[PDB]
């Protein structure tokens, strides 16, 4: 009852309005900023996440990685009735907090949480009525961004125009993922750096839009 992700969930449950995704996001944000665990996530990554979803209105989003559920709530709240989010996370405790966060926001019908390693679950997406993905959000585990991207290509899950958006890409981290997508002719790349009011990046995100072959 005392991991950071449990403490975030507890704060939301005590302070946020049940069934109101905006209230849930604001409570997570407020708490994490006060604890100095993450400064103003809504401004530093939430607004960029929103824009990327709203510029393409995806029918199917894959989230790789989850911690407390902020990102799943942020994306799931924007999805229209025919659209949905699949979230993969290996850590069963993070997956559980993420599920309870979505429940508190009233968004559980929009999301399917798959507990397992991405290298095991990505090749099984065939078995979930999944041909290709419209958008992929890479969250949290940056050493896995390049392997995950390669595996998505090998499984034929990326089509022309599929948007990959990777959080927590701040130089000089993720040197391999960035060198790959920026050097590859199969991607068009945009980098977002959120400074808030500071001189150093608070969060950085890489948008890599696939333009390569759909079949591996």
């Amino acid at each position: 009852g005392d991991t950071k992700e449990q403490r975030i969930l507890r704060y939301v449950q005590q302070h946020a309005k049940p069934g109101d995704p905006q209230s849930v996001l604001e409570a997570i944000d407020t708490y994490c900023t006060q604890k100095e665990w993450a400064m103003n996530v809504g401004d530093a990554k939430g607004q960029i996440m929103d824009e990327v979803i709203q510029e393409h209105n995806p029918s199917l989003v894959l989230e790789l990685g989850a911690y407390c559920g902020y990102s799943a709530v942020r994306m799931a709240r924007l999805l229209s009735p025919g659209a949905r989010l699949l979230t993969m996370e290996k850590n069963p405790d993070y997956a559980a907090i993420t599920q309870q966060m979505l429940n508190f926001a009233g968004l559980q019908d929009k999301v399917t949480i798959l507990i397992g390693a991405s290298q095991d679950l990505i090749p099984q997406l065939k078995k979930y009525d999944v041909d290709t993905l419209d958008m992929v959000f890479l969250d949290h585990w940056k050493d896995r961004y390049l392997p995950d991207t390669i595996l998505l290509e090998e499984c034929g899950l990326l089509r022309k125009g599929t948007v990959l958006l990777a959080d927590n890409v701040i130089v000089p981290g993720t040197p391999d993922f960035l060198a790959y997508v920026r050097g590859s002719s199969s991607f068009e790349c945009t980098h977002y750096s959120s400074y808030l009011e500071y001189m150093k990046v608070v969060d950085g995100l890489e948008k890599a839009v696939y333009k390569g072959p759909s079949s591996p």
